[PDB]
């Protein structure tokens, strides 16, 4: 329903412009700051911004893909690269948010052991392992993503081919396994660990009941926005798989199919909303704007 | 008729291999030289340094598109990346050429106002700022390369399945007058990419050389490194840019000229056979600059030690 014309391409283009500008500005803010002033959360913020930027560079290609009634003229390599960068964005962003939340748990709840942990492991090592893990986890996308003229309508569609590793019979198993693993690694387990960190933070903060509140408020706003922007996508995707497995009504399946593009759109919009969230809450980002 | 048989002997994978090698070396070296120039203090950052950074950025923007050209050459000249990337890659080649020659001209003129007349250097710095100069040259390069972006198209010429990233002059001229547009674009590109910039560079260098010979009234090999360093590195950069791009411009101009004067067929075949290698050297220049920086001007070498 609601073919919507060019709403999705227009929103993709808008997110491209605003995400590029805002993420560049936030990178300028974080790198222009002194290394002495450079806080632990700054490296995670920078990595989050880099992930968003690497996604929004490919966003114009997705806008063109949508505008052309799903025809991909950029070839196989850029199909693989764009899908891979999408999943790298998702994984690295949720991992950076997890790192920020764990840092807040270390500081607010029990800073003494936080000092020892900071002595053992530096932030740069954490960022390195985070990015290599994200790249490794998104590798299946790059290996399996391909370019094909499905339905013999002279339209090229950038789709994941599971015939490279699985036959026709086990293609459903491979697709469901990859989807469930992607959900568990990008939403479920990171949200579980972040919720545990936030729960102990909430208990210790009941005991405490502004300096900690600055960082906690901005990070919780970031995490809640990430939740509201990615929960629709994971929910619709997992629900579609469970509907295929358990034979849910076809009306609900049609509803999920028609709402999937919009959920993907909001998941993409998160990248552009991150800088305005920094501007509204973080006083340093406002300082950079004035300075 | 008699000529136009083939392109000498098959290069195999030599052109794609050199393209990939230049991609790797140019990316690494240009990134490292950008790190060197940017890590240096802004107060310490010399006037030549910002032109150096612009040169490195142009080289980087070209070498990022270089893998696509390597893939294009590997698949017997078949372009699978689309018309947008054809336009972007060709436009970035021309932006690289123009910006590099303009930065070299700016470096040469900076050395001119440094050695020939130290007095007017401050006045000319006051009149035009360095950052303003780089912004002007970059917008000039973008505008001059815009015809490349507009006129590029991907098409399945010769009725084969191959897709060639080529220049379509039909959108701006008729078939009969396509030659006029092609010759005009080529001659203008040569004039504002090699001829005029090298003319002003040679004039500045001639007066620079006369001013230095004023001190070198007698034959003295080598020079006082303290003042020599920048001039030496800029001269080697200019000489290597000449040696890497002059073959390309020379073959291009000779082919366009023989389109009228009708050179002998064998010579036209020779030019056609040699064109890919001239393009290859012109592309090598981009990665070549960092190793030159690692040999002269101990800035770059000490940066590695630090
Ligand atoms: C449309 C399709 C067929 C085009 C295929 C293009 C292929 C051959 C090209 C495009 C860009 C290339 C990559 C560009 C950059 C890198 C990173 C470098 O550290 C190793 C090589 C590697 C990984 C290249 C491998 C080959 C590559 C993937
Ligand atoms: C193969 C063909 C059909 C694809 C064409 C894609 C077109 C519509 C897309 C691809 C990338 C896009 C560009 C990406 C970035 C910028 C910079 C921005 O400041 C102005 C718009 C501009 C210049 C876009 C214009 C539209 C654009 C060129």
């Amino acid at each position: 329903w609601k073919s919507s014309g060019a709403l999705i391409p227009a929103i993709y283009m808008l997110v491209f412009l605003l995400g590029t500008t805002g993420n560049g500005l936030v990178l300028w803010t974080v790198f222009r700051s002194s290394r002495e002033k450079r806080r632990s959360a700054d490296i995670f913020i920078a990595s989050l911004a880099v992930a968003d930027l690497t996604f929004v560079v490919t966003l114009p290609l997705w806008a063109t893909y949508t505008y052309r009634d799903y025809d991909w003229p950029f070839g196989t390599f850029f199909c693989k690269l764009s899908s891979y960068l999408i999943f790298v964005n998702m994984y690295a962003s949720v991992f950076c948010l997890t790192g920020l939340s764990f840092d807040r748990y270390l500081a607010i709840v029990r800073p003494v052991a936080n000092a020892r942990l900071r002595l053992r492991v530096s932030g740069a090592v954490a960022t390195a392992v985070l990015w290599v893990l994200a790249a490794l986890l998104a590798m299946p996308v790059m290996v399996l993503r391909t370019t094909g003229d499905l339905e013999n309508t002279t339209k090229v569609q950038c789709y994941m081919d599971y015939s490279m590793v699985a036959t026709v019979s086990s293609e459903w198993a491979w697709e469901v396994g990859l989807g469930v693993s992607s959900t568990t690694v990008g939403f479920v387990v990171p949200f579980t660990i972040m919720l545990t960190c936030y729960f102990f933070i909430a208990q210790t903060i009941a005991g405490h009941f502004r300096k900690r509140r600055r960082l906690l408020s901005i990070i919780v706003v970031l995490v809640v926005t990430f939740a509201l922007c990615w929960m629709p996508y994971h929910l619709v995707k997992t629900l579609y798989m469970l509907g295929s497995l358990l034979h849910w009504p076809c009306d609900f399946d049609l509803f999920l199919m028609n709402i999937f593009p919009y959920c993907t759109c909001i998941s993409y919009v998160n990248s552009c909303l991150n800088p305005f969230l920094y501007a509204f809450f973080d006083p340093r980002f406002r300082q950079a704007c004035t300075s």
